[PDB]
């Protein structure tokens, strides 16, 4: 039935909480401890899909390069008797969205998926972002999407269809596949099926996860091959 | 001083005209000789290239899909006293632009640069075609981009500039590879680097080359191994 995988990319496929707070950690160095990083990375994502979450509502898209920007400027103004940043180091910390690492499973799991099926991002970030992505998280695709090509963000219906027409595939031929339950139930929406990575590390080792039942999306993995498995996917030697 | 090598595909990495030729003498079978095929597989292309120049004029993008399918249709009248194809097999006929095969050197060449340059396809082929042509000719990209992506083909500036703007870099740090010199020379009024990839069987061997010299391009080479190694991209 699918032809194509469509794939959330930060936190579905990688492990984009550990790079930040590494990342941060490594730019700023002493200047931030690393419980107080990692609150800002948390802050930072949140930020992020807040503006996310007003530019979906607008209609509008924007670099999500300058949304990370932005938002990361606004935290460090609300941090800033902790430590500061040069605009220099904002912008090496905003790279931090795009060295995100990949989930272990990940590569031997698109390499998998790509026997049987085209294997596709799907991603809000902007489009060098992902390639950027795909170099550090070891991600090889058969096409890179971005939410700049149409620009929308998901979960707009334009990204799942406008991936569909892009890849010459309806969108009823897409398995969305995502660590985020909005991603999927958007995908569902436009006809697509919905496989759901649970990544129980995304958020942290004390990180509240969905607990997604069984049911709810046509797969629940905790892992690409194990999904690459579900879909008949001949295993790696 | 590049960031990313941009492809063109179609001849430059991949042997369309063998591809067809195979591709065309599979599906009809019996009912066409080879000379009969290669021939109309020739004038396929110039349909093609014909129809992608009105159309680039004309400053509109159309399905290239639709350009090659309504071509060949058109070929098949023109030829219909010597075989027919069903609706079918127009369609699995054209279906092989999309299962291009490619040189021997591109696979490894493209993985020989990957250590050094992001490695992007830019195509005037339906952003579906070169992602198929990826599993056909083994072509594994960071990114790929088509003429669709950016409602025009190439030569058009915006194709170049759309590439670079999406890829995040100045055109200067992009090197455009081609085998075709007005897909650098366009590259390279948008600034892009330009590396010529000669294929003298990329129209057959009776095919016309570019007349191509030695600096007329920042690059000559005939394998993307070549220009690997010439852009100090190690032997993997």
């Amino acid at each position: 039935q699918f032809r194509a995988l469509l794939f959330d990319v930060q936190g579905t496929l990688t492990d984009f909480r550990s790079t930040l707070i590494e990342h941060g950690l490594s730019i700023l160095g002493d200047r931030v401890d690393r419980e107080l990083w990692e609150e800002l990375v948390d802050q930072w994502r949140g930020c992020y899909r807040d503006e996310l979450d007003s530019l979906v509502k607008q209609e509008k898209w924007r670099s999500v390069r300058a949304v990370y920007r932005d938002s990361l400027i606004n935290l460090l103004a609300k941090f800033s008797d902790s430590f500061c940043a040069t605009s220099a180091e904002v912008e090496l910390l905003t790279d931090g969205w795009e060295r995100l690492r990949s989930w272990p499973d990940v590569p031997s799991g698109l390499e998998q998926l790509r026997s049987k099926y085209l294997v596709a991002a799907l991603t809000n970030a902007d489009f060098s972002a992902i390639v950027n992505v795909g170099r550090s998280a070891k991600l090889q695709w058969d096409a890179v999407l971005s939410a700049q090509l149409f620009g929308a963000y998901k979960p707009h219906r334009s990204t799942y269809e406008g991936a569909a027409t892009l890849l010459g595939i309806a969108p009823s031929e897409i398995l969305m596949v995502a660590s985020h339950a909005y991603d999927l139930e958007a995908a569902r929406e436009v006809g697509a099926g919905t496989a759901y990575v649970r990544r129980p590390l995304q958020y942290g080792p004390t990180g509240r996860t969905e607990d997604v039942p069984d049911g709810r999306f046509d797969f629940l993995v905790d892992s690409i091959s194990e999904l690459a498995d579900q879909l008949g996917c001949p295993r790696l030697g």
